[PDB]
C-alpha cells in the first residue's frame, strides 16, 4: 500500500513503501493491512477486536495507531520481516489476541509502527498430554479455543483450565503479561515452562530444558527448527542449566514469542464455589485480617477475590438501572442496592477443591473464621437467583471462561475500561487505607469508585476499574488526571502497580526508581545490548533503545 | 602479601601485589588472606570448610584454587574491590558459606582468582516477619543460624524454615543455585521475594518491588543505599513492573548478591512423617507411577525423595562395615542389607502436614495406594530403631537442620562426593531407564550406584551420589570418566542436569545446544553487555566473557 | 604528603602521591596540605573559616571532605595544576574565600576532591576607577578589604560598595552565586562586566569587552597573558559582541574564575535608613501588595528586607533568653517578644539615597502608602535603642560591612544555618501562602520558624534561615527531612530556589525539569563539551560529567 495516515519516526514514505512492498510480497497482500483513512479507525468489539490502536482510548483516538498490519504465516515470516524492520530501523509491536483492553489494547506506543498480528495464522494447540498435565500453544489460541479442542478431545474431565474473567484472551499475551486467573493455576506466569522466541537478530531460541535437544529419529530429520519437537523435560521443569532467562520475556521488548509451555490442573475430583456476603463497608478490614492466614494456611485453595458492591451490580444493570443521578452515589444509595440485589458492601467468592472430606473440613473452618463478622451470610450457587454474578464464577473459577463479565463495562453511556492496579499487602490495615485513599480521588473526579481485590498468597492485587464515557473529552482529561494523581499517591505510600495501559507505562516506571533509577538503568543496558536498533516494541514498560530520545518520547 | 602460588591469567605480580596490595588496605589485613604454600592446602570438614579449592577435588587437588581471599566488611567494600577488579581486570568468583561441595565447594572455575567470602562479615539477619511470614538475610546466615535466631526469638512455633539434607549451608547461597529442601516450602529459588546485588560496574540494585522505594521518614534520612529499608511490598510480591530480571541472578555471573528476601512456611498445626519400603529393586517403576498423580492431585505436599538401599546403609555404616569385598555389592547382598535394616530395596519417606482430619484422609489416600505393591510395608519413626534414618529426616521434614547425613560419605576411606544430577520424569518407565543407564556405567567404573529421586510436582531431580576415595588418582580418573559419560548418554536420551561442579559445567551447557548453541550465545551477550571486563566469576555454568578464548578456556 | 583520609572515586594512593608529589614541587610545601587525620577536621568560626569541609554540617561531619588543599600563588599554577588534574582525572572544587556556609561552605560534592584556596595568594584589588565607577578583583578580596582599601585611600567619599549581611565574604565568590546585596547595587550578578577564567582545558580566556586587546604600548610589552591590561571599554559594557557566555560561569563548574569587573555606585549625596513595624502576622500579606507599586514605581530605591520577629530577636538574644521552653514558640509568645523588643511581628527594614528634595517626597509616599496597615509605626535609626537591629542595618544599607549579624545564628546551642530559599511573587496572597507552608513544616520537625524576603523589582526570594544544633544527631536527621519536604512542596506550588547547599543539588537540580529534564540534559552536553574529563567541580547545582555515573553518584 501506499500511504499510511502517519508513520514511524525518522523515515521516509518512500522508505515505507519499499518496506510494506517486500513484506506484500513475504506474507502476500491477504495478510499485509496499511491504514489509509479514517474509515480504518473502527473501535470495535471484545468479541471482534480492533488492530489499529486502542479502542478504550482515554487519549486522543487516533494517537497510538500503526502505520499497518502484518500477520506472519509462521516463524520463519516472523524472523523474515524482523530482518526487514533491521535494514530499515522500523518499529515492530507484537501482541498475540489484541484483547489486552483497558491497557491500550492492540495500539503501539510509538505510532506508525508495525502490529505483528502473531495471532491470526500461528493459531495452533501444539499438543495436550495428560501424564505431564501441560499443553504447549502458539499465540492465536484463546482461552476459550484450549477448552474447546480440550472437550472435543473429551480431555475435560482429565485435565481443567485457569482463565481469567472474560475467555477471549490469548493463553500466551496473557501469560507473558502475567495476567491472574481463578483456580488454583492463577498466576499465570508461574505456571509455564520452556517457552521460544525470535530475538532482534531473527535468530530461533528455546528456553529453560528447551534448550536440551530432543534426540534425533529418522522421522524428524530435516525439520525446519521451529518445527522440530521439544525434548521430554521441556516443559515439566522451567529452570534448565545457567542464567535463568524466562523473565526478560513478560513485560519486556526483549524479544518475540512464538510458542509456550503452560500447566494444567488435573481434575480435582471435587468442587462448589460459594459466597459469603459482608454487610458493611468497613467489614473490609476484618474480613482481609481474617483471610491472611487462611491463604497462608492454604485452607483458601484457589485464587479467590473480594468484591465491590458496584461491580456485581454492573453485570447486573446500568448505572442508569439504579439512578438517574449523574454523579457518585452515595453510601447511603450504596447500602441500598445491596438490599435489592441480596449482597453484601463487598462480597466475597472463592472455592474449595477435593474430596468431600477435604471440602467438608476447609469449608467448616472458613465457615466459622468469617463468623467473627456480624452479619456475614453464606451462599452456594444454588442458594441464589439464576443471574446472580456467583453463578457466573463458579464456571469461572472451574475453568469455564464466559462473556458475561462484559456487562460491567455498560455502568456508563459510552463503556470504555481503565485498570489502576496497584499491588496491597494482606492486611486489613494497607488494604483499608489503599481502598480510602483511591475512592476519595475517584469521587474527585467525579466517577464512581468500582474495583475488586483478587488475593495472592502473601498479597492481593487492587484492581480499581475505572469506567468512562470515552466520548465525552472532558471525563476523559479527568481520566487521565484521576490516573496520574493516583500513580503519585500510592507510590507515596509505598504501593506499586503491576501493569498498565501505555499512556503511563513511562510514569510508572519512574515510581520504580530506588537508587537513581537502577532497575531502569539495567534494562536499558540489556535491551540495546539485545536489539541494537530499537526495532522491537521500543517503549514497553517504558525501556526506551538508545534511538530514541527519553526529552521527545517519555510522557 | 607478595607472591601467589599461582595467579590470574595475563597478570604480573607486580600487578597483583598493588592489587592486594589496596584491597589491604581497604578491607584491613584481618580480611585479607594471600595464598603462598602448600601448607594452606588443606582440605577441610564440612564444619570448617576451605575456601581455596575444591575439598572433593575429582582433578589435582591444587588445580582450581585462588591466588587470594577477601571478606568485605559490607556492601560498600564489594562496591570498592569489584571497582579495583575492573582497573587490573582480576577475576571475582563470590560465595556465601562455601559449603558446595560436591559442586567444587569454594574454588574457583579459572585458578589465581580473588574469592569474595561474603559471609564473614555480612552475617546478618536482617528480618522476620510474622505476618508476611518471610525474613531477609545476608550471604553469611546458615540454615542453622536462622533457625537459632527463630528460636531464640521464639519464633519457631509462628514459622517454620525449609531445609535441606546437612544444614551448614548458606540460605541464599543455596537459593541462588536452585538448590532444593523437604517441606513444602523445598523449592528454595521459587520461595524468595526481592534481592538486593552488585553489578560489575559497582551500582546497587534491589529488585521486583524492591526497586519501589520506602517512602522518606525522618528517621531513614541520611542512610546510606545498602543500608536504607526496603517498601512494604518488596518482599510480598516478586514480579515487580516491567521485565522480571531475578532469573539472571540464578547460577550466573551477572553480579554479586547481597541480600535476599525468603518466604517461610506458617506452622501448619499437625505434622506426622511416615515411610514405605518398597520390597524389590523392580518395584521403583510401579511406585514412581502410583507417585505421578498423588503429587499433582496435591496427596503429597512435601517434596518427598524415594532413597535407594545403600544411601541409608550409608548413613548407618561403612561399606567396609558390610563386606571385605572391594567391587560393587551384587543384587544378593543388597537384598541382604535391607533384610538386616529392615528396608526395603527402595524406600519412600515423605510427610503429612495439617489438622488431624486433613492428615488422616490423606494417609489413607496414600497408604491405600501404595498398597497395589506387595509386599510394601508403612512405618512411622515411632515404629523404628533410635538410629533409623526415618528419626532423622523426620526433623530434615519439619525445617530442623542436622548432620547427621554426612555419615554417607564415610562409605569409602577417603570420603569425597560428586553429584550428577539428571532431570527425569515422574514416570516409572523413564526412571528406570535412567537408573539402569546410571547404573551400568557406575558399575563399568567399579563404584557402587547410590542415589535418591526427589520428587517436584511434574518432575523428579535424579540425584546420583558418586562417593569416592578422594586418595587414589586411578580411581579419580574412573570417575571424571564416568561423569563425562554420563552426561552424553543422558543427554543422548533426553536427560538434562540442573547443577554440577566446575570440571564440568562447560560439558553440560554443551548439551544445551539446541539451535546451534543459541542458548549460550544470548547469554554471553547479555554477559559482556554487563561486565565488559569479564570480572565476575568468569566461566561460571560455562558462560565465558569475551577475554577468555574459549579454546584455552573450555574444558 | 602521603595518605589522605579519604580519595576521589577511581584512584590509587599511588596517584595520589605522584600528583600531590608534583603539586608541591610547583606550589612549594606552604601552599599545599593533605587531610590525613581526625585533628585536621575542626569546624572553624566564621572569623577564620575551615577549607576542609561544611562546618554547618546537616550530613555527617567527614562526609564531604577534601583530600587535600592547594592555594595557587597566581594564574600560571591553576592553568598548571589544572593540567596534571586531568592527567590524573582528579576532581577539582575552587573556592575564593571559603565563606559559603549555609551552603555547604569549603566542601566539595565529590570528596577525596583537591580543593582550590584561589583566595590565599590571588588577594589583589587590581583596581579602582572613579570616572567609570567600578573596581576589578581578585578572588582573594572580601567586602570588607575593599571597603578599607576605598577608605585607605580616601575615595569612599566618591562611590560606595554593596554589601550583603555578614561582611566576610569573596566579592565575586558570591557574584558569580548571584548572592544578593542591600543598597541599589543589590543584585551582584547584575553589576559585573568583563571577566577571567581559567578552562579545563587550562587555556585563558577573558570575556564581553575582555576580548578585544588593549592596544600595545612599549611599557605593556612581554607581559604573560594574566598579567596583561584590559581594553578601556571591558568593565564599561558587558555584552561584547557575539554570544553572551559569562552566564555560564554562574552557579557552574564550566571553569575557574581570576578576576572580575564590579560596578560601584556612585555616592548618592544623601542617606536616611527607616523601619515600619507592622504589627500584626497577617499583615504580611497588605504589607507585599502594598510595596508591588513601590517597586516597580521606583518609590524603594535598594533592596529593603521584611524581617520576621524571631530573626531579629535573634541577632538580640538566645532562645534561652527568652524562654526555657524547648519547642517552637507560640504565636502568644510571640506578640510578647515584639512588645518587648518594639517591634512589629513583620518588619520592614528599607532606605532613601538621593538630595533631600528627592528624598524628602519619596519618604511622604511611603509613609502615606503603609499607613493603610492599622497599627504600624514608623522609626528612624536614631529614634532607637543603641544595639537595635535597625542600627545595623543603616551601615549594611550603606556599603559599610559588619559582623552583628551571626549572632542570630547562635538561638540555639551548637548554631549551624541553612538556608532554603524558595522565590515568591511580590504579592501578598503568594507571599502568604508561602510563609504557611514553610511554616508548618517547620512546626513538624519542631524547629521555631524564621526568615526574611528580600524584595526584588518583580520577585522576592524568600530566605528560610533553618537553626539548628549541629551535635542532635536526630534534629539533623530532621532538619534533612524538612529540607527535603519543603523542596517538594514549594515544587508542588510554582516554586523554585535560587541557591542551596551541596546536599540537595541534586534535588534542586530535578524540580527543574521541564520537558524531560531538557534543560539538565541541555548543561551535560555543554559541560561535557568543555571538560572531558569531568576535572571541575563535578556535580556542582547537579551538573555531572559523563564519567560519574548518575546512580552512583546522585542523592
Ligand atoms: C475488559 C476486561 C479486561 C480484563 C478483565 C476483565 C474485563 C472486563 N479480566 C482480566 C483478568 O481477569 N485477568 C487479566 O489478566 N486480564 C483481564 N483483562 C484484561 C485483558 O482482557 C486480558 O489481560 C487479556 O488477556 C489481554 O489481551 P491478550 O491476552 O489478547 O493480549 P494481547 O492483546 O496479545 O497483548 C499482549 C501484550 O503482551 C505483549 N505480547 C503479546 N504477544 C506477544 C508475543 N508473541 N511476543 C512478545 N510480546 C507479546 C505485547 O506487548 C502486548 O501489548
Ligand atoms: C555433601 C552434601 C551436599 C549436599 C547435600 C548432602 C550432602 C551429604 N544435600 C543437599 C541438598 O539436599 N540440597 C542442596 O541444594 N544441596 C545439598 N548439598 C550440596 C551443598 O551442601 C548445598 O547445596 C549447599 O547449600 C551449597 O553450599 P552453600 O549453600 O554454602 O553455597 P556457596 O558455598 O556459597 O556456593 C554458592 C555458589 O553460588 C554462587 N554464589 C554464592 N553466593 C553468591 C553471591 N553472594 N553472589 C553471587 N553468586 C553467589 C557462586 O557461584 C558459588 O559457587
Ligand atoms: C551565615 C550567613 C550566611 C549568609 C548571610 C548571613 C549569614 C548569617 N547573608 C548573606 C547575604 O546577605 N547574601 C548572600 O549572598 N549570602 C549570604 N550568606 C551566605 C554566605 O555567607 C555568602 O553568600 C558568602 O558570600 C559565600 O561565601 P563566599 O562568598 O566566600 O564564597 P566561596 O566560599 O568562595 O564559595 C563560592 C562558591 O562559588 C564557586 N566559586 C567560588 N570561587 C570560584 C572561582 N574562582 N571559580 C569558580 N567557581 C568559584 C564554588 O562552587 C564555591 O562553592
Ligand atoms: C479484571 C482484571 C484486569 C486486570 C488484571 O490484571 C486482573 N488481575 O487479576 O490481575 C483482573
Ligand atoms: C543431596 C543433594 C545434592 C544436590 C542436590 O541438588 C540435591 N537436591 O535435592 O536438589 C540434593
Ligand atoms: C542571609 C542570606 C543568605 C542567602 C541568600 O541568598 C541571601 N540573599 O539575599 O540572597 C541572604
Amino acid at each position: 500500500e501506499f500511504r499510511p495516515l502517519t508513520l514511524p519516526p525518522k523515515l521516509s514514505l518512500s522508505d515505507f513503501n519499499e518496506f510494506i512492498q517486500d513484506i506484500i510480497r513475504i506474507v502476500g497482500s491477504e495478510n499485509v493491512e496499511v491504514i489509509s483513512s479514517k474509515d480504518q479507525i473502527v473501535d470495535g468489539s471484545y468479541m471482534k477486536p480492533t488492530h489499529t490502536h486502542d479502542p478504550h482510548h482515554v487519549m486522543d483516538q487516533d494517537y497510538f495507531l500503526a502505520s499497518a498490519i502484518v500477520a506472519p504465516r509462521n516463524v520463519a515470516d516472523v524472523q523474515s520481516i524482523v530482518g526487514l524492520a533491521n535494514k530499515f530501523s522500523f518499529p515492530l509491536w507484537p501482541i498475540s489476541i489484541g484483547r489486552n483492553s483497558g491497557y491500550g489494547g492492540a495500539a503501539p506506543r510509538v505510532s506508525g509502527s508495525v502490529v505483528l498480528d502473531m495471532g491470526k495464522n500461528m493459531n495452533r494447540v501444539l499438543e495436550v498430554n495428560v501424564e505431564g498435565a501441560y499443553c504447549v500453544v502458539e499465540p492465536g489460541v484463546t482461552y476459550h479455543d484450549l477448552h474447546n479442542y480440550l472437550e472435543a478431545n473429551n480431555l475435560r474431565d482429565k485435565l481443567w483450565l485457569d482463565v481469567p474473567d472474560l475467555g477471549g484472551g490469548s493463553v500466551l499475551g496473557n501469560a507473558v503479561e502475567r495476567g491472574v486467573g481463578y483456580t488454583p493455576y492463577g498466576d499465570h506466569w508461574m505456571m509455564h515452562s520452556g517457552m521460544e522466541v525470535v530475538l532482534a537478530n531473527g535468530e530461533l531460541l528455546r528456553t529453560g530444558m528447551g534448550a536440551l535437544p530432543d534426540p534425533k529419529r529418522p522421522e524428524t530429520m530435516g525439520l525446519k527448527p521451529e518445527d522440530q519437537p521439544w525434548s521430554k523435560i521441556a516443559h515439566l521443569f522451567p529452570y534448565g542449566f545457567g542464567p535463568y532467562i524466562d523473565g526478560l520475556f513478560s513485560q519486556s521488548n526483549m524479544g518475540i514469542v512464538t510458542k509456550i509451555g503452560i500447566w494444567l490442573m488435573p481434575n480435582p475430583r471435587g468442587y462448589q464455589s460459594y459466597l459469603i456476603t459482608l454487610p458493611k463497608d468497613g467489614d473490609l478490614k476484618q474480613a482481609v485480617d481474617i483471610i491472611r492466614p487462611l491463604r497462608l494456611g492454604m485452607a483458601l485453595q484457589n485464587v479467590p477475590t473480594i468484591r465491590h458492591i458496584l461491580l456485581d451490580a454492573a453485570v447486573l444493570g446500568d448505572k442508569r438501572s439504579y439512578s438517574s443521578r449523574t454523579e457518585p452515589l452515595s453510601d447511603e444509595e450504596l447500602d441500598k442496592i445491596a438490599k435489592q440485589l441480596n449482597l453484601g458492601r463487598w462480597n466475597f467468592y472463592g472455592a474449595l477443591y477435593g474430596p468431600e472430606p477435604i471440602r467438608r473440613v476447609l469449608w467448616e473452618t472458613i465457615k466459622d473464621a468469617f463468623s467473627a463478622i456480624p452479619g456475614v451470610k453464606f451462599y452456594f450457587p444454588e442458594d441464589t437467583p439464576e443471574n446472580s454474578v456467583l453463578r457466573v464464577r463458579d464456571k469461572t473459577m472451574q475453568g469455564i471462561p464466559t462473556y458475561d463479565e462484559l456487562k460491567w463495562i455498560d455502568w456508563l453511556p459510552n463503556g470504555a475500561h481503565l485498570f489502576f492496579s496497584p499491588i496491597a499487602k494482606v492486611s486489613g490495615e494497607d488494604a483499608m487505607m489503599q481502598y480510602a485513599v483511591t475512592k476519595k480521588r475517584c469521587q474527585e473526579a467525579g466517577l464512581d469508585f468500582i474495583g475488586t481485590f483478587t488475593v495472592g498468597m502473601r498479597e492481593m492485587h487492587h484492581i480499581v476499574c475505572i469506567v468512562f464515557n470515552k466520548k465525552d473529552l472532558i471525563q476523559k482529561r479527568k481520566v487521565q488526571w484521576l490516573m496520574r494523581t493516583l500513580i503519585d499517591d500510592c507510590a507515596a505510600n509505598g504501593w506499586g502497580e503491576y501493569r498498565t495501559h501505555l499512556a503511563f507505562m513511562d510514569q510508572i516506571m519512574e515510581t520504580y526508581n530506588w537508587n537513581n533509577s537502577s532497575f531502569l538503568r539495567f534494562n536499558e543496558v540489556l535491551k540495546n545490548a539485545v536489539d541494537p536498533n530499537g526495532i522491537i516494541a521500543p517503549g514497553k514498560s517504558g525501556v526506551w533503545p538508545s534511538q530514541y530520545s527519553h526529552v521527545t518520547w517519555k510522557l
